[PDB]
DNA sequence: CGGCTGTACTG
DNA sequence: GCCG
């Protein structure tokens, strides 16, 4: 199924970029369902059947089948392509894009010349094209290795794992996500600092976007002709959290959200730090009592404790 | 009626 | 947008 989704994707993005996040979530989930459906969809009654598809989406499917068109798609605001242009700048989202629009900016030349950018947005605009591009998974390999090689030059016992789409076995990667830990659980942050320093000194790191104590995002470029600037995310964790970190950083993101949402129905909470149980939540679903951390030395343990069958990373790409 | 994941960083 |  891609006949009807292609038309939905355009509404999903229109909604997302105008900041209607939940309606856009509705569309996103429906789109997902339709894609993992075996056969093409035939009846409005078959429509409702599919979890993630209700009356409103059913009617729209019907129109796509009956008319081969979507009336809502010709009513999309003329501002949408511009809002998408703007929020493809790293560091600029829905609010900033809509503000810029209101203020009369219609193009990246307008932003470049007339807009006051944060440090992150200026780096984002500089790399606008490169950030929209995916790298072959083989290039990800060279980057993980460059990072790993450099880390292991401080403390050779450090473990570096490439995560995200790479670990899920995808042929291309939007960025490289490197997870760093140490088996003693005591080795952190003296490294993470100096590590970035050498990588920056080797000329490998071109720009910094986020520098936190355990988390880094920046821009690197491998040496040589024909190389593009790439996004590189690095996080350091204590060995205690290694498995929950690995699970999180590997994703996919829709998978993390599904997992976490299930954990919530079981009175549990899952995050990059821990899976914990006996979590106390107020009526709005917000966490109040922290509950207690459940032991989780491997990804297997996390699935198990949730009552789920183990998925290897490739089966996580939702 | 109202949640839809949970966390971190920046200014 | 969908659903419990
Ligand atoms: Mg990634
Ligand atoms: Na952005």
């Amino acid at each position: 199924n891609l006949h009807i989704t292609e038309k939905l994707e355009v509404l999903a993005k229109a909604y997302s970029v105008q900041g209607d996040k939940w309606r856009a979530l509705g569309y996103a989930k429906a789109i997902n369902a339709l894609k993992s459906f075996h056969k093409p969809v035939t009846s409005y009654q078959e429509a409702c059947s599919i979890p993630g598809i209700g009356k409103r989406m059913a009617e729209k499917i019907i129109e796509i089948l009956e008319s081969g068109h979507l009336r809502k798609l010709d009513h999309i605001s003329e501002s949408v392509p511009v809002l998408e242009l703007f929020s493809n700048i790293w560091g600029a989202g829905t609010k900033t894009a809509q503000m810029w629009y209101q203020q009369g900016f219609r193009s990246l030349e307008d932003i470049r010349s007339q807009a006051s950018l944060t440090t992150q947005q200026a780096i984002g605009l500089k790399h606008y094209s490169d950030f929209l591009e995916r790298m072959p998974r083989e290039e990800a390999t060279e980057i993980e290795q460059t990072v790993q090689k450099a880390a292991q030059a401080f403390n050779s016992g450090l473990l570096c794992v490439a995560c995200g789409s790479y670990r899920r076995g995808k042929a291309t990667c939007g960025d490289v996500d490197v997870l760093i830990t140490h088996p003693d659980g005591r080795s952190h942050r003296g490294i993470f600092s100096r590590l970035l320093d050498s990588l920056r000194q080797e000329g490998f790191l071109t720009d910094d976007l986020v520098k936190g104590e355990t988390k880094y995002l920046g821009v690197c470029r491998l040496p040589g002709p024909g190389r593009r600037h790439r996004r590189l995310d690095i996080i350091v964790v204590p060995y205690s959290e290694f498995a929950c970190a690995l699970l999180y950083f590997t994703g996919s993101a829709h998978f993390n959200r599904s997992m976490r949402a299930l954990a919530k129905t079981k009175g549990m909470s899952l995050s990059e730090h821990a899976l914990s149980t006996a979590v106390v939540r107020n009526t709005h679903g917000a966490k109040v009592g922290p509950g207690r951390v459940l032991p989780t030395p491997t990804e297997k343990d996390v699935f198990r404790l949730l009552g789920l069958p183990y998925r290897e990373p490739a089966e996580r790409d939702w």
